[PDB]
């Protein structure tokens, strides 16, 4: 018997860990996946030595733990195998395809993380708020008071987060497009440091958060906690809530151990799901909220008809860029250069403190010592300069979220030819309407490799607003990426493959009232008519949105342990 | 003080490990990379339920860690640049290229894993023995006393890896492959399951053995080994070791802590250098062994002038097939069908027992029930049917190493628009002749990520037998997998970058007599002139071999632990 | 003139090219010059380029031009995968 | 100009690309390191295929290109015959 069970290990499930833990309840987390990221359990894994001396080997470890959510039935024609091999007459279901699936309706980049941290084990670490346009009310008819709420929670989740914006400060690079892109853009827009989940431990090595920072998932009591009570199980696989035949309070949780093989029942005070926006939708609609199967109209569901319509997925743009020979120039603009270099009498120098230079002595410096120890190379850039990390944030007048700098999640071959210290990468993340009609549903039929009902998209990019932001967002970043340099040949602007952006909201949104906001759960992240079921995470969120969600999430996640701490009662040690 | 110091936590590390910590030593282990794979410290990567359900996304884990020795200065050339873009004059040493290396006598593929377990997290596990062609004399002038050794040494080392040669029998498409060739070259060759270091959990789950099997890297004493003494120490980097003037004996190892940046040194009775064929040939020469710089003979080295020289990578070939339309009837042969699928009256049968039928009933059962509970479904392999994991080893007359199966290493995009279940991946080793000129060598002016001297490689496949066989191995592939199908367009008959294969040998090599056999260990391992340094790994391996090199390294370590045991006395606890 | 594989998957009607040419100042070192040494194909002095795109305003406007290519193209309807925006070789 | 070229406007660039002669393709540096060891293998990136030694990679027009057929360039064109405004022209 436990006081609480979460089920999901990734940040938004650690928030509620966190939380409740500490709170003193008995808390018990199941996870389907496997701790993975060394002796910090949950950890991110691009802070090893290794990864940060070697960070363009990190897409790898992505692509190693993003499975595809739904892929549909293949149709390339191969006709040249030789006349003796097997030969098929028909397009037929193959190699784990989706046969309910329409190729033309989908979100063919979403993936899912199965390993204990979540998708916090290889994120960016990006943590913007989001502004009054993009962002649910938490409290009706008073603006100032809804600010004030989520300036709260925002507060709290950066702390837990260890959200900053200051670590790149003393990057060359970075400062180099800032400014050129404050300057640009004079009065009409602001840039700053993505906001970051990450403290820099040296001038070469930045730990960066994930589900560890905001919980170290070590069982509990311990010693440095000896009055707390925390499980993890991973490898366990949660099939199903029980609902009473009232459909007001969930009996137990229905498990599949996947090491023994055995299937077990887990009773709780309180049950908190967060599997993720795709696998909250399926473990709910495997208990009977929603509607299993095809959508049919004509058969409406009894417990929550909006669950898994109302789906959003930002679009997202991206290029790369190589830095204009102008910038390049301007980062040595303060050195006067006698000699020719690799001769005895080269000299590279600056006057430190003069008021006519345009960069601090620092800069100078670094750039000073790079030229005078590497004069055969023809840049003015250190070999160690961290890469850039800028924004400007979404606004009315730009709606659209973008990150300006060097991402580990690349998206082609790594090209070699091109200096890296040249190479800026340019993402531009759209906001999507919320409409009915865009819906994660659930096979009644074929079963995904967990035995469980197989995930299915119907997904368009919306008519109108959506579509036309889409396109003036393409736009905007071929505008504004041309005032750094021109695009890298074969890193040319283009729209990713629908939902390789893994900002999917939307699928158990969260509203003030069941049937007038079309939802799920309610302000305090409560499933409706049920006193002891709750729903973490992005498919909460109601609205359409173009900055990252986790934050949103986290900050939601810690108003409904509010809720639950003022309304269940921790059982004694 | 310790009794022992280990340099590398790789399988040969974890074997000085097991056999010294077990005798009584007290024994600290470094790692220069750091904890990975979960509680199970240095275990396979590939053992989540996750990556055995996803298996064609381990790839990923894969090249995530493998890092590349030697990449040579790039010379494409990019014309579309933008005009305003900064633009290069010349091709510059860039992106942590080698100025030294020859792109034209390199192995390109080579690549090194920093990791807790070293490759062995990520390895294939197959575990063959080399025959005499391909193995070094342990006794010189008695064959029978050599062969009754090396069965000594490798029956210890196949317990250690948990070698097998079963673990796949009850898999359709393995028995129907090695069916198929066995009666092929009746009477010519042998076909069998490859060697591997594994045991089967299910029919759905393989335990695939690595470092952790060999030794659980736990520190000791602890609970379950409670008058042990064993410390692992990650994020270390061993940078040198001291020798005495006399240059018979070590004084101390010389480490580089990661996590503080401070530098140490540790002293020990006696010290393992297993770190990988190429870090230990880096680290000696570091140390003042073997000679520093692009080779100069005008001055010769003062002490193991071998060492870098006479190194070995095998050549590899690489196809894959889809079955024939004749084997895959062969499947079916037993049963009898009635009716059409799909329709009330369709029946499956076969007569169980029955003296005509060509195969076992279990393999029947499968059949059918695959065959009427997938009526939709044009093949008669079960869904679940594991992979063929086929050899025909090494002989005089096909002296290559062969694996015919299916293999997690994809060398490009995995495709699907084939049945996963009809393809057939072939991979053929052939043996390179060791030979002087060929050289793995250290810059004096270039360094790596970790400050140490950069690797450099001098190779070509000699001339002669090596080229020979490696052309006619090439052949053998193309004649042998056509009698189970035609490739597979996209990866039709093909030598692989040079080194990619990773089984790099000779690099420190041993035998009997320094000068007369151009060696650095002895038959012990034990650096000539040293009374207490000893060399572990495919370095040691001085003889040209097709087969994987890892399980006859491992028996080398025993060898140099019996030695170890019976000349250097425990500490008291 | 197309420039790659002809794609066969969106309809032909609903495909437009968008070709921008910059003007190039003329600069004495910008050069077309024969080899004394290397004969071409007819046994004539083999033609050389000595060439860069002249810093300054043929540079600029030639990344201004691409910009106005994205911003005008976009009036019309997206880009289509494969033909993204491109400079094309000298 | 030929029925069978306006009703197959596809295969055009084909035409275009069969006259269209490289002027100056410099020497070739890419590297093949999977041949097998019983091929002749190079030892340097020596002056191969008709490539011009005297070229700078990174100087050149490497799309610039001649026709040699009567006619010339016009058999192939697009057509297009703008007038030059004054600041275009001489
Ligand atoms: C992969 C990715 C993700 C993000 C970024 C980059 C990349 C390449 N960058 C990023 C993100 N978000 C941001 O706000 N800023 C950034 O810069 N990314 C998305 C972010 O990573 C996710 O939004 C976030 O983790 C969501 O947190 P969560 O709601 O806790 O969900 P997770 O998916 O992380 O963890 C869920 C969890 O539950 C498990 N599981 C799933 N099904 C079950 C069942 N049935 N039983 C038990 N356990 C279950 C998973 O294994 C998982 O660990
Ligand atoms: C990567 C690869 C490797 C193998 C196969 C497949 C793949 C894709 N398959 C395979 C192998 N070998 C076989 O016999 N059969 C198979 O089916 N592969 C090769 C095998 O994996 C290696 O031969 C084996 O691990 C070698 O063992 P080792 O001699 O213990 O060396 P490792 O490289 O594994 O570990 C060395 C170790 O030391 C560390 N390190 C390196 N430098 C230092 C320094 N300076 N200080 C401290 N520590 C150091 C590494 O981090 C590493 O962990
Ligand atoms: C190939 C190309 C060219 C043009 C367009 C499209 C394509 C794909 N489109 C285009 C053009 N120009 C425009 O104004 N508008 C358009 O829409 N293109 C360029 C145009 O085609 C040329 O500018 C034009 O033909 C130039 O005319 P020209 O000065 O008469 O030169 P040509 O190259 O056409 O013909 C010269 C000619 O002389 C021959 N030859 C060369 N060397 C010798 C020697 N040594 N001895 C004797 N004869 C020689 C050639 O064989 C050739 O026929
Ligand atoms: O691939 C798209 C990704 O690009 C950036 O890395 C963002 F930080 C992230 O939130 C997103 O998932
Ligand atoms: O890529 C080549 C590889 O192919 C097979 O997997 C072998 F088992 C392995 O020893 C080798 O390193």
């Amino acid at each position: 018997k436990y006081d609480v069970v979460i089920v999901g290990s990734g940040p938004i499930g650690c928030t509620y860990a966190r939380e409740l833990v500490g709170a003193g309840y008995k808390v018990a987390m199941f996870d389907i996946g496997e701790i993975d990221s060394g002796l910090k359990i949950g950890a991110h894994k691009k802070n090893t030595v290794e990864y940060q001396k070697n960070i363009d080997k990190f897409v790898n470890v992505i692509q190693g733990q993003l499975m595809s959510v739904s892929v549909p039935v293949n149709t390339l024609v191969v006709d040249t195998l030789s006349p003796t091999s097997w030969q098929a007459s028909t397009f037929f279901v193959r190699n784990g395809s989706n046969p309910e699936q329409d190729p033309l309706r989908n979100l063919s980049g979403q993936a899912v993380t199965r390993v204990v941290g979540g998708m916090s084990t290889h994120w960016t670490c990006a943590t913007p708020r989001f502004d009054r346009e993009q962002r649910p009310l938490l409290v009706k008819d008073d603006a100032d008071a809804d600010d004030a709420e989520w300036d709260r929670l925002y507060t709290k989740a950066e702390s837990y987060f260890q959200t900053g914006t200051d670590q790149f400060k003393e990057s060359i690079r970075h400062n180099l497009v800032l400014n050129k892109l404050t300057e640009e853009y004079k009065g009409q827009r602001d840039f700053q440091q993505i906001p970051l989940a990450a403290t820099r431990r040296s001038p070469t090595f930045v730990e960066w958060s994930s589900a560890n920072t905001v919980f170290d998932l070590q069982n509990r009591p311990n010693t440095d906690a000896p009055e707390e009570r925390f499980n993890l199980f991973p490898a366990v696989a949660c099939e199903r809530v029980v609902r009473n035949a009232l459909n007001s309070e969930i009996e137990s949780l229905h498990i599949h151990d996947l090491i023994s093989g055995d299937r077990f029942e887990i009773k709780a005070d309180v049950y908190v799901l967060t599997a993720g926006a795709v696998h909250n939708t399926q473990l709910l609609v495997n208990s009977g909220f929603g509607q299993l199967g095809r959508p049919n109209p004509a058969n409406p569901p009894e417990l929550l008809p909006s669950l898994g319509s109302y789906i959003t997925e930002q679009s997202l743009v991206f290029c790369q860029t190589v830095m204009s020979t102008e910038l390049i120039d301007s980062v040595k603009s303060d050195m006067t250069i006698r000699g020719t270099p690799g001769e005895l009498t080269y000299s590279v120098t600056y006057t430190p403190g003069a008021s006519t230079n345009k960069h601090p002595d620092w800069w100078n410096e670094k750039v000073k010592n790079h030229m005078m120890q590497h004069q055969e190379d023809p840049l003015p850039i250190p070999f160690e300069d961290p890469e850039p990390q800028v924004t400007t944030l979404f606004q009315p007048s730009h709606p659209w979220h973008t990150q300006i700098g060097r991402d580990a999640f690349s998206y082609g071959a790594v090209q070699q030819s091109i200096d890296s210290r040249l190479i800026v990468d340019w993402r531009f993340f759209g906001r999507t309407e919320p409409k009915e009609e865009n819906k994660l549903w659930f096979s009644d039929k074929i079963t995904d490799a967990y035995n469980m009902p197989q995930p299915t998209f119907d997904f368009r990019f919306p008519a109108g607003r959506t579509s036309k932001e889409a396109e003036d967002m393409m736009t905007d970043m071929c505008v504004m990426s041309a005032k750094i340099g021109g695009f890298l040949p074969g890193s040319l602007p283009q729209f990713m493959e629908p939902g390789l952006v893994l900002h999917l909201g939307g699928t158990h949104r969260m509203g003030f009232d069941e049937k007038e906001d079309n939802c799920c759960v309610n302000t305090d992240s409560r499933v409706f008519g049920f006193k002891n079921l709750f729903l973490g995470g992005c498919g909460n969120i109601p609205t359409a949105y173009g900055a990252n969600p986790t934050l949103t999430a986290m900050s939601l996640a810690i108003k409904s342990c509010e809720y639950i701490k003022q309304n269940f009662t921790p059982s004694p040690f």
